[PDB]
């Protein structure tokens, strides 16, 4: 402890003098939240909510006009994207109805803590707010077995906006307030769309009820309604990217800060909106694995 504190102090001094450097947090912070990975979480969804079978969802999506036999290339490409994500049956397959919340509860958490206190349960509430798809009242999403991998959702190359509420609970089942915790909003691609629809696909986070901390040099900027996304392509150097997608957009890439922003938690119920334009399939991971360089973990005194 007394040596981790030394080290953490020295790392904050270093984050301060390098804060204007690429990859560094523009305002130095330490991490007190540990919500990094929970591969063996127990996932529970109320029996109220239909969890689709693979072929059952496939037939539903086809009945919506999104099928391989639609002569409209944009529709059939939306199908092959949907089909790909529909092939993993470890996800819970959900049909969101506009304005109707869906809770996804993960218990049996083995790795997570905040400032020394064990996190034993995380609850996600998903509510479709808007889609450019069909009558605008429905969208597919896929809840991960792992709460830190979190979700895929679709837009079928239109647009989707889904509100997410997140609540963390300790071993006593009491609501926890993760104020000061850092969350990783990562992999917010712009310009990585399908060349058959439009290259300027956009992934964003909107309406975050916490405070963003810009990563220096990152393509992800703050906009109105507390929203974070890139202002131009972060996918192709020929459209002005620093790095092509493949050179930064992985969980271990040393350049992954390029598509990320940090979120500082301010409330016990965390809230943001996942929103996409022209993406087809969208991965949205919610966790504490900060992409910024040199963010120290805050040690806890026994
Ligand atoms: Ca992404």
């Amino acid at each position: 402890y007394k040596k981790e504190f030394a080290a953490y102090t020295a790392a904050l001094a270093e984050a301060e003098s390098k804060k204007k450097q690429d990859g560094y947090l523009s305002e130095p912070r330490s991490q007190s939240l540990n919500f990094k990975s929970e591969p063996n979480a127990i996932r529970t969804i109320d029996s109220s909510v239909h969890q689709y079978g693979q072929q059952e969802l496939d037939a539903l999506v086809k009945s919506w006009g999104i099928s391989p036999t639609n002569p409209d290339r944009k529709k059939s490409r939306a199908y092959s994207y949907f089909n790909a994500i529909n092939s993993n049956n470890t996800y819970a397959k959900l049909v969101l109805e506009k304005d109707k919340p869906v809770d996804v509860t993960y218990t049996g958490l083995k790795n997570s803590s905040f400032n020394g206190k064990k996190i034993s349960k995380v609850v996600y509430t998903y509510t479709l707010k808007e889609t450019g798809f069909n009558d605008g009242t429905k969208m597919t999403m896929f809840a991960s077995s792992d709460p830190t991998v979190t979700a895929w959702y679709n837009d079928y190359f239109t647009s989707t906006n889904i509100n997410v509420k997140v609540k963390f609970y300790d071993e006593e089942g009491q609501l926890m307030n993760l104020t000061g915790g850092l969350v990783n909003f990562s992999s917010l691609n712009r310009g990585n769309g399908s060349g058959a629809i439009d290259k300027d696909a956009i992934e964003s986070v909107r309406n975050f009820n916490g405070r963003y901390i810009p990563i220096s040099g990152s393509s992800i900027k703050i906009h109105e309604n507390n929203s974070a996304y890139a202002d131009s392509s972060n996918a192709e150097k020929s459209l002005g990217a620093r790095w092509n997608t493949s050179e930064w957009d992985t969980t271990s890439s040393p350049n992954n800060w390029y598509g990320a922003i940090v979120g500082e938690i301010t409330q016990s119920e965390i809230s943001f909106n996942m929103a996409s334009s022209k993406s087809g399939n969208i991965w949205f991971a919610f966790n504490s694995n900060i992409n910024a360089i040199g963010v120290p973990t805050k040690p806890v005194a026994p």
